[PDB]
């Protein structure tokens, strides 16, 4: 089991505003809860 | 079982804006709750 | 099983708003719920 | 199984709106509730 | 079994307004209540 | 089995307004239920 | 089996206002209920 | 089988108003109930 | 068995309303009920 | 078993108004039923 | 003056094809041309 | 001067295709031309 | 002058394809043009 | 001047496909060219 | 002039796909070309 | 001059997919082009 | 002059997808070129 | 001249994607080019 | 000239993802180019 | 001249991702450039 989130090869990259990555591998959980 | 969430090859990437990846391999949940 | 979000070869990309990828390999669920 | 969202080839993509790319491969399921 | 979202090929893009791609591969469900 | 939601080649896109993208391969369901 | 939603080779498109496409290859089912 | 939604061939399409694609290919039932 | 929704070739598009495209190959119902 | 809903072939096409095509390929049914 | 399109009144409404609805007020032209 | 596209009273309304519903009040047009 | 595009009142709406509405208030102008 | 786009009041909306609204008050233009 | 997108009152919405809400107030242009 | 993109009033709303909200207030002009 | 992009009033939201909101007030203009 | 972008009074706000708001106040541009 | 981003009042926020918010009061320019 | 970014009165906020907040108040330019 192989997970890659972003892969560059020679390439050219400008991020000027927020980035989140977030990966699980497995057995994983996000719950969001707001009562 | 393999997993590639973006891919660049000899190429030019501009992201001016907000950016969200999130994976899951294997077992993943996502629950969202408003109560 | 190979699962790819997106893929960029020789390309141009400019992306000024929001962006959001989900990827889920396996048994993935996404509940959201509002009671 | 290969699943691919989204593929460029020596073109140019120019995106300013909101995006959303979501993949489920294997069991997946996205409810929503509003009771 | 191959699934394909979008294709791009020496093309051009342009995309002012919010855009939505979900793939289900498999055994996807997709229910929507309102109770 | 192949499925292909949009091909592009050699062509030029403008899309200023909404777009919605779905693909079931396999076993897909979307019912949408208002009680 | 095979399944193209739409196909450009070296065309010109323009599209104003909201698209939706959506696929099923396999056993499919798209059922939409109002009690 | 093949199954081919819209195919441009060097052509121009001019798009102002909704538009809706819906395919099934295999077994697809679209059932709409109101009660 | 082929099925084919529109094609063009060298020609000119302009469709200022709405539009639908349903397509069943195979075994496709499609049963609308008002009780 | 070919089957061809709009052919165009250098050809101009203006469509101001709604447009509804539906295809059936082989065991299709279209039942409407008022209780 | 009062222009009205569509009313409903303790009724059931059930549609399941395109639908299109345009309402012009005081001085409107909707001129078509092929030439 | 009152223009009123759609109304609903206590009524059950249930829509699976395209709609469009375009209003102009005061002085408007909607020129189409191809040439 | 009031312009009102669509009213609901003790009611359900169920909607699952794709919706416009374009309101002009004033001087509107919807010129679409393909040379 | 009042310009009203969608209203509810004690009522259940359901929307799962793509949904445009656009607006003009006052002296609004919306020109689609394709040369 | 007073101009209100959408209006929700004691009511439930329940939106599962892409949603583009555009207002101009005085002087507003939405030219869209493709040369 | 007052200008309301949505509103909501002891409402309940859950949005899945993408949104876009554009506002222009007084002189606003958005020019798409694509040579 | 007032511009209100959105308002909640004891209200319950739920945001699961991406989410765009641009507000010009004055002289404000926005313009897309892809060359 | 006042601009508010969002507000909240009372209520319950849960949002678990990625958002944009972009406010211009005066004499704002904001001009995209890919050349 | 005042210019709120956004306001709460006795509620609850809760922001699991990423999130952007960019001002500009007098004379503001966001130009983004790719050559 | 007043510009606020963020406002909370008597809240609860909970921001589990990553946040931006740019503000330019007078003569504020924001170039990016991707040669």
């Amino acid at each position: 089991p192989q997970q890659y989130g972003i892969q560059y090869s020679a390439s050219y990259s400008q991020q000027t505003g927020p980035q989140q990555l977030q990966q699980f591998q497995g057995y994983g959980q996000q719950p969001t809860s707001q009562a």
